[PDB]
């Protein structure tokens, strides 16, 4: 089967949930950097509207899984990995952490390849 890496570059439509209630929807965007990381934009909203913004990286683990953390302007960073259910569907685990490093929430979701 093909691995994560072969799959990543380009568009992907995210749908996450958070362990405070919170919902997230959007787009994430993977670039290519080297054959074993990537580079990656998030863009979205919650369930009232309120856009939100985050960037890093990705890096490869195994075959299946990648290693993500992000961060957003606010100084919160999230870290955890993706899991490749499909050539075109990826689960999503995190941990997001605030500007002292206590967490604040968890994060699962889903993401479908679009482009």
């Amino acid at each position: 089967a093909p691995c994560a890496a072969d799959v990543l570059p380009g568009t992907w439509r995210i749908d996450a949930k958070y362990s405070n209630g919170e919902r997230f929807e959007g787009r994430l965007e993977v670039r290519p950097e080297t054959p074993t990381k990537f580079r990656i934009r998030i863009e979205g909203k919650d369930s009232n509207g309120k856009p939100s913004h985050k960037e890093g990286w990705m890096e490869v683990r195994t075959c299946t899984k990648v290693e993500v953390r992000v961060k957003a302007s606010t100084g919160e960073e999230s870290r955890g990995y993706m899991e490749l259910k499909s050539p075109y569907k990826l689960r999503l685990e995190a941990k997001t952490y605030d500007r002292t490093g206590h967490p604040v929430y968890k994060v699962e979701g889903h993401l479908e390849r679009i482009a």
